[PDB]
């Protein structure tokens, strides 16, 4: 499928940003040829919550870089593990 | 534009594999919703013909393994600088 491909690049980019444990949930949706995605990320519990925000903050900008049809990308963490 | 961003895409993926010393040449054409490919990269001039064919055949299998539309690719190698 066309979207699946397009999901299986956003979650092999964040699962290489240090620090990611899984993509615990992504939607991600066409508004016309863009996209825009919504992710929650796994991290380390004992990680400080300024810790977990530069994590987003990584991995925004790493699938951001890689897929260039993103044109709105919100990513949240949830401790996992 | 549409084979921009495949073509980027491809060029990137062999940049990274290990004795790529650029790409030279790149024709990616469309058959059906499939990619065809010829690539050229450069290599260190004083590889052995044998390693710079285990470089063409890891830059295949990186650029294979990201890009999932390609199906066909075929990768040969020059020396550069």
């Amino acid at each position: 499928s066309h979207m699946e491909a397009v999901q299986n690049r956003i979650v092999e980019a964040a699962e290489r940003v240090p620090g990611v444990r899984g993509v615990i949930h992504l939607r991600a949706r066409y508004v016309g040829q863009d996209i825009w995605a919504d992710m929650i990320i796994g991290v380390d519990p004992e990680n400080t919550v300024e810790q977990a925000e530069e994590i987003c903050e990584a991995v925004q900008a790493a699938v951001c870089g890689k897929i260039r049809r993103i044109e709105s990308l919100h990513v949240s963490a949830h401790a996992r593990e």
